[PDB]
């Protein structure tokens, strides 16, 4: 019935936005009834909270995946874990951005998981230079906070057919070439 | 007194969002009577969109003053009227942000910006391309539109001191680096 209640909620997000589902709608798409929604629950919100941290952590394990396992096709690889896991998750992407605003909890979900990721690439671009094929440019956490700001609003935008946007047959290329030049780039 | 409403909710929105500014605050800060700012504006949601307005339109007047009058330093001049112009305005910046969720005429402004300023980047760098100073790799709107959107998150978020974000007092080297190597690199 947890399962039902996720699912029901991501189906939902996909035709509009959280605000307008109701703890109602989920119950019935659940086949329960409202106090029992309840049991499982606390809020709609708490439902959202649920969805979003499933995604960020296969988007997590997935790049933890490929780390266990040429330079361009290397960062191509890394970043498309982001394209493909929040792109095939788009509604569940949309509603987790927007609601950063009003939930401290999605907020620190997001930031925590943020903060990962660019420790994670700094640590790549640190291996890099180390090796001798990056050149020692801008401080590496710096540079990879800038790069995963930057693919946040980027994919986030092309998801969301957003004017502006890289259209999203164009974003993985676009991402790719500004990372791979910003990093090895005199 | 439209200028006394203005400057008194950029004060207020220093100290706190505009959800927690009431009308009553912004009479009061401006010297007249509730019934009095309602003959000047709608809604303190009209306040804000007027500041946004002017911070907006200022940052574009200074950018086509410079387009008027080495290209690593062509790039820092003009990603920097985007740092002194949002960096001096830090309360509206942030509310501007917010408000682009919950009013179509806040996202309107900020998309129709937007698309002028990437625009202008893709111009220069279609020029760049044309003198046999940069190289013709990504389609020149697309790699505009990135760097644009990486200036708009990262930009905002040093501002805000959020987690994770770059150091104000790194983020314009943090920003041409990536902006000089993407857009002159092979
Ligand atoms: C496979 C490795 C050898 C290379 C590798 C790729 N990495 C990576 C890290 C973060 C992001 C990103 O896109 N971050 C924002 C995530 C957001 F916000 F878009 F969802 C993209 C790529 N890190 N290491
Ligand atoms: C002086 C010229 C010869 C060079 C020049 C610089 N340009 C430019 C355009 C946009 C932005 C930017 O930061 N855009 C996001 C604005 C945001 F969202 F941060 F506020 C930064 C720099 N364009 N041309």
């Amino acid at each position: 019935r947890e399962l039902a209640i996720l699912a029901t909620a991501e189906n939902l997000l996909e035709d509009r936005p959280l605000a307008d589902i109701s703890v109602d709608d989920l119950a019935k798409g659940a086949g329960i009834s409202r106090p029992t929604f309840y049991f499982y629950f606390p809020s709609k919100e708490a439902v959202l909270l649920t969805l979003l941290d499933r995604v960020v952590n296969q988007a997590d394990m997935a790049l933890q995946t490929l780390a266990e396992n040429d330079r361009e096709n290397m960062w191509r690889t890394g970043i498309n874990v982001f394209f493909e896991t929040f792109g095939s998750h788009k509604a569940v992407t949309r509603a987790g951005q927007a609601a950063r605003a009003t939930s401290v909890e999605v907020a620190e979900l997001w930031s925590t998981f943020m903060q990962k990721w660019i420790a994670y690439t700094a640590a790549v671009i640190d291996a890099e230079r180390d090796r001798g094929a990056a050149p020692r440019t801008l401080p590496a956490h710096e540079l990879a906070t800038a790069l995963n700001l930057m693919n946040e609003r980027t994919l986030f935008a092309s998801f969301a057919g957003e004017q502006p946007s890289v259209p999203e047959a164009r974003v993985l290329d676009t991402l790719v070439h500004i990372w791979v030049t910003s990093i090895y780039g005199e």
